[PDB]
């Protein structure tokens, strides 16, 4: 057995990893812990499309790559988030349309890709292109208005600008098999992979909560996803509450399943939280263990 949780999953040839945010990065707290426990480090903010492209065609690396050593100094592996996406898009980008803002979706692909080539282990390329509900539609949006192949010409250019990562789809609302929104995920990727398209893992956000509960079917959904032959992980997990039972269900459905890479937790501390309110995380606002912990580890221990 072993007492934290990286090297608990690494035992089963898995990682266990958090998000990191640079604001936090000068309270000893934070980094002691964090510098213990996880062997996978996601950056919160500051890979994304605004903080990495201010301006067309300028680009800045300064706050991702404080993340990216801080991660390489503690021995931990990175993975990139996120490369397109309707959500925090600097204003040069929300003014383009059409041909003009498929051309700079691609550079600004390749611009991040080549400054870490061969160096970030799993990429988000796309996030959240479905729309919640029971309509299987794609989300709204500048990307999505520009062609229902955004999304394969995203991957296409990843994978030439960097073929040594593992290129991913995330999104949240994906892990009950019987929802909507799951099965028009489902039935992307098995386009995908008939058509050449490329595409080797999906990532399960795993935000549980009243809204978005955990079912016992999430292990039919890895499985299933798994069969097509793609990689799985959970990217962003937290569970409104903590509590032990569903952490360690969690845990156990990853670790049933031989394409289940590993297990990101969103964040440190409760206080760490983008959702503090609902403390749905694995460490008390004292860098303390919750009980959520002990579950965790036991069950990666067996």
């Amino acid at each position: 057995a072993e007492s934290t949780l990286g090297a608990a999953a690494a035992q089963s040839g898995r990682y266990f990893g958090t998000a990191i945010a640079s604001g936090r990065l000068s309270d000893s707290t934070y980094t002691s812990i964090a510098g213990r426990e996880f062997n996978m480090v996601t950056a919160e903010n500051e890979m994304k499309i605004d903080a990495t492209e201010p301006q067309r065609g300028q680009f800045n690396f300064s706050s991702a790559d404080r993340v990216y050593n801080w991660a390489v100094q503690n021995g931990k592996q990175v993975r990139g988030h996120t490369l397109a996406w309707h959500s925090q898009q600097p204003g040069w980008m929300q003014s383009l349309s059409g041909s003009a803002l498929r051309q700079a979706m691609i550079d600004h692909i390749n611009g991040v890709m080549a400054h870490y080539k061969g160096k970030i282990v799993q990429w988000d390329v796309v996030n959240e292109a479905f729309a919640d509900g029971s309509s299987g539609a794609r989300r709204d949006s500048n990307l999505q208005r520009s062609g229902n192949d955004w999304i394969e010409v995203a991957f296409r250019t990843a994978r030439a600008a960097d073929p040594s990562a593992k290129l991913c789809y995330n999104d949240y609302n994906v892990e009950n098999w019987t929802w909507a929104k799951t099965q028009a995920m489902y039935n992307m990727v098995r386009d995908f992979k008939q058509r050449g398209v490329p595409i080797d893992c999906v990532g399960f956000q795993s935000h549980f909560n009243s809204g978005s509960p955990y079912n016992s079917n999430f292990r039919t959904t890895l499985q299933n996803f798994a069969a097509l032959g793609v990689d799985v992980a959970i990217t962003e997990l937290d569970i409104q509450g903590a509590p032990a039972s569903t952490y360690a269900n969690v845990t156990n459905d990853c670790l049933a399943v031989s394409r289940c890479l590993g297990i990101t937790v969103w964040g440190v501390r409760d206080s760490d939280s983008w959702r503090s309110e609902q403390t749905p995380l694995l460490f008390n606002n004292d860098g303390s263990k919750k009980a959520a912990y002990t579950a965790v580890l036991d069950a990666l221990n067996g």
